[PDB]
DNA sequence: GGGGGAAGGATTCC
DNA sequence: ATGGAATCCTTCCCCC
């Protein structure tokens, strides 16, 4: 087995530079605007003309408008990018039968019985990377090696517009050598939790006790971080399927009142419930985000699927329950839907 | 002790 | 200040 992964360069920033090319060349910032204050919100994607001056997914729109005030500010057009993305999902599968769609902007492939070798890898990788563009005007980064994870790194350190090759010699050579905060799945928090455990790389996971790893990360990551310090890992292109569908919104005011919380809430449902189309959720969850900026949700499963009425109904129920075991002030309030038939 | 879940918080990504 | 859709992982309880 051998895996090629392909990522979509700053997806969102780009779809929009295919819809309006007068955009290309210049700074571009897709964001998510709240209602709170004029231009209230967070950046969501930015191209390199933006990222390069400090503007990145995460940051308040206002502390962007600070750094590059004459950037093009665009609201988030999600659906518009899901479809485009899917058009490219099927062109990808135009090569592979066992495709793995990791997210709207990422997906892995077993070029296995298709390509045996890094000659005929870099070849066909590139193969697809001009076709995605030609047939769609959209640009990626492809990367090569033995497993999922190891391909993502290939892509991560060559993106954007890039093609990474990685000898199963360097699968190792990485381990010993590479920073570990750069591990698919390893964020700030775990990276953090990890130098306190002494670990700065992969290989360094074989020193330290493992039952001490346990409560520091969980066996989860544990074994996971461990298998990769072996050259093994070797885990196969699953299919994968949306598990949850949610939609979370933000209210013109922190609040604790139900007739004040219901409309936002009830909106989340409509929105979530139209994104469901053809799936029956066996479980719901309302997720409020504390005043003081912490999450507090409250799920519930049932022995069948949930009709919007039920969804409407249990939802207030989850919501009060939350106004109980708590009493700050709920700013953002929303809903997920899980265990689909 | 643990299988089999459901509930809840926490962490990752963009 | 701090959007958001989504998953991941810990603990809880039920009962064999
Ligand atoms: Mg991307
Ligand atoms: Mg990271």
């Amino acid at each position: 087995m051998i895996v090629l992964f392909v990522d979509f360069d700053y997806f969102y920033a780009q779809v929009e530079e295919v819809l309006n090319p007068s955009l290309k060349g210049k700074p571009v910032v897709v964001c998510v605007f709240s209602g709170r204050f004029e231009d209230s919100g967070a950046v969501a994607t930015a191209n390199y003309e933006a990222r390069k001056f400090g503007v990145k997914a995460g940051i308040p729109i206002v502390e962007a408008k600070k750094i590059l005030p004459n950037a093009v500010y665009l609201p988030m057009r999600k659906e518009v990018y899901q479809q485009v993305s899917s058009r490219i999902m099927n062109l990808l599968r135009e090569y592979s039968e066992k495709i793995e769609i990791a997210s709207i902007d990422e997906a892995y492939l077993d070029i296995s019985d298709k390509v045996r070798d890094y000659r005929e890898a870099y070849n066909l990788g590139l193969e697809i990377k001009n076709k995605i563009l030609e047939k769609e005007k959209i640009t990626v980064t492809v990367g090569i090696s033995k497993n999922k994870v190891f391909a993502k790194i290939a892509a991560d350190m060559a993106k954007p517009n890039g093609i990474k090759v990685i000898d199963d010699e360097e699968v190792k050579r990485l381990i010993r050598e590479l920073d570990i905060a750069d591990v698919p799945g390893i964020g700030n928090i775990t990276a953090e939790k990890l130098k306190k455990l002494g670990i700065n790389k992969l290989v360094d996971t074989l020193s330290i006790e493992f039952d001490k790893l346990k409560g520091m990360i969980g066996e989860a990551k544990a074994r996971y971080l461990i298998s990769l310090a072996r050259d093994e890992y070797n885990e196969p292109i699953r299919t994968r399927v949306r598990k949850s569908i949610g939609r979370i919104v933000t209210m013109k005011r922190n609040s604790r009142n139900l007739e004040e919380i219901k409309p936002y809430l009830f909106r989340a449902i409509e929105e979530s419930y139209y994104k469901l189309d053809k799936r029956i959720p066996k479980a719901i969850h309302v997720v409020a985000v504390t005043e003081d900026l912490d999450i507090v949700s409250r799920g519930r499963t049932f022995p069948h699927g949930i009709s919007k009425e039920t969804a409407y109904s249990e939802s207030v129920k989850l919501l009060q329950k939350i106004l109980e075991e708590d009493e700050r002030k709920i700013r953002r309030i929303g809903v997920r839907f899980s265990k689909f038939i």
